[PDB]
């Protein structure tokens, strides 16, 4: 799923933990499989 | 103290959506029960 | 019921570990003040 | 050492959590242009 989706957030140190969050989920499609494959062999050992 | 973001994918802002309103809400706790759970998760450990 | 989760990183920790924390408090805000923060929400 | 355990209550609270704990452990493992890459598409957005 490509869409966009917007929200506001009451709080700085609440915008910087979504910030946080907000960044891990969309760079997360940026690893190379080889090496996502090798994090989930060693997540379910 | 209104903070503005935007994130890729549905199933990313549903999950975001999801903290926004816990973080929010925290705000909202009364104190005293935010240190009952400090000291109820000293038996978690 | 209960979970465990092992995560790598102490930054990584403390952000898990303030979610987890509103996650599991957020139940005990009184209703008419959550009904109050769904209002303006849907504002 | 650098492992850190935590417990959680309630099904859907530990999947929250789960997603998140995989996305923030993984995102050590994107090479650094992607990550830079990143932050300057994200200036077209904001």
């Amino acid at each position: 799923d490509e869409d966009t989706y917007y929200l506001q957030v009451r709080g700085r140190k609440n915008f910087e933990i979504l910030m946080e969050l907000k960044r891990s989920l969309e760079l997360m499609e940026l690893v190379p499989q080889p090496l996502v494959d090798s994090y989930e062999q060693q997540q379910q050992l």
